[PDB]
């Protein structure tokens, strides 16, 4: 999170670091006591390593009592996800065993209307993601919060071209923005999950580049057809 602040501990319960070989690679949101949601291509390179997703964290690497971490039994990308668009950026991930919940470890309720967010509306995204341009990786959550961004606006050719379906959104990113690592991670607005952080790699920080957040309502049938 470029602009951001370090979040106040466990206050997203729903928060999850989606690790490798115990690092850090993705974030990604409890939408079910035993499903984390999350974006596409964060599992690629991947291959021979020790995949997974840490619940009830605030630091990376410090001992907390709500720490727990889930062995992924089974991953569902999205059927028509590809890695050279950034379309339909979602992915399933089903827990080997329900999350241990309390406090700091609640599932977040995601939008089930398919009914765009009002661009100007203040809107919560969180992670892990690199803090700095040098690439500071930051032990403890950061958040900002983004205004979204006119769909017309965010397609102009100085933008994203076109690019942005109506499955997709968009966010402010003039200095503060999400980037490298918060990838998966929640937008949320109003309490709910809007947006899911596209894990397709572009500039971060810039104004004229955008943010890009798959619409989870978008893809709420898919959603629910995976969870039951
Ligand atoms: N949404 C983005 O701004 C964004 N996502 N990605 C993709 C992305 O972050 N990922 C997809 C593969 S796994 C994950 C990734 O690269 N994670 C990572 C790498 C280094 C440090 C940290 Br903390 N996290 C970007 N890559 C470069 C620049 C920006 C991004």
């Amino acid at each position: 999170i470029l602009g951001g602040r370090e979040a106040e501990a466990h206050a997203r319960p729903y928060m999850a670091s989606v690790q490798l070989n115990g690092a850090h690679l993705c974030g990604g949101v409890l939408v079910a006591e035993q499903w984390v949601l999350s974006a596409a291509h964060c599992l690629e390179d991947a291959a021979d390593g020790k995949v997974q997703v840490l619940l009830g964290a605030h630091s990376l690497s410090q001992p907390e009592p709500s720490k727990r971490l889930y062995d992924v039994l089974r991953a569902v990308p999205h059927p028509d996800s590809q890695p050279d668009t950034i379309d339909h950026d979602l992915l399933l991930l089903q827990l080997s065993e329900k999350a241990t919940l309390g406090p700091a470890v609640r599932p977040l309720p995601w939008q089930r209307v398919d009914r765009d967010v009002a661009p100007g509306t203040l809107c919560d995204v969180a992670g892990w993601g690199i803090v700095n341009h040098a690439g500071r990786r930051p032990d403890s959550l950061q958040h900002v919060l983004l205004p979204v961004l006119d769909r017309a606006t965010c397609n102009r050719r100085t933008h994203h071209d076109g690019a942005i379906t109506e499955r997709l959104m968009c966010a402010e990113s003039n200095r503060r923005d999400s980037c490298k690592g918060d990838s998966g991670g929640p937008l949320v607005c109003g309490g709910v999950l809007e947006g899911v952080v596209t894990s397709g790699s572009r500039v971060c920080g810039n104004r004229k580049k955008p943010g890009i957040y798959t619409r989870v309502a978008s893809y709420a049938a898919w959603i629910d057809s995976v969870l039951a």
